[PDB]
């Protein structure tokens, strides 16, 4: 059988850490936010542990912003019933996220609680728009139990 599975999705760029409106292109000198989801398979043989997002800049000049402050530079939200129920995304406790790395060209965030089958996490990441070269970021999802990584690339058009 398939014991455990995870998935990743890009949701594109937004003008706010939470809520707000979509964006892209972005004018150089403005902040913007990437969002990614990590999604636990509903058929998983149990909760998944060490669910980790690794995002690296692959092309262009934009930078992950700030020092790594939850609620300013990044946010992790949990939808405990995923798409399968009406519960909405809500920010998780600060203690529930370990910032493994936070720098201008790479960020790594680990969810410390276990992630129930079907549940999803939404990661929002603040960035500084820089260039008229596009910025492309690589986002990798892994967990202990799932045969990761699962990778996407999202691209932002920067106006000089
Ligand atoms: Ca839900
Ligand atoms: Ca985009």
């Amino acid at each position: 059988p398939t014991a455990y599975a995870l998935a990743i999705s890009s949701l594109g760029e937004f003008n706010s850490l939470t809520g707000g409106t979509s964006t892209d292109p972005v004018a150089e000198g403005n902040d913007y936010y990437y969002r990614f989801e990590i999604r636990a398979w509903e058929g998983s043989s149990g909760p998944q542990t060490n669910v980790t997002l690794n995002v690296t800049r692959t092309l262009g000049n934009s930078t992950f912003a700030g020092s790594g402050t939850k609620g300013v530079d990044f946010e992790v939200e949990l939808d405990p019933d995923g798409p399968f129920g009406p519960a909405s995304y809500a920010p998780v406790l600060s203690a529930d996220v370990q910032v493994l790395a936070w720098g201008p060209t790479g960020v790594q965030l680990r969810y410390l609680p276990s992630l129930a089958p079907g549940a999803t996490l939404r990661f929002s990441l603040r960035a500084n728009a820089v260039n008229g070269t596009n910025t492309t970021v690589q986002a990798d999802a892994t967990s202990t139990e799932a045969p990761g990584p699962y990778t996407v690339f999202e691209t932002t058009t920067i106006i000089p």
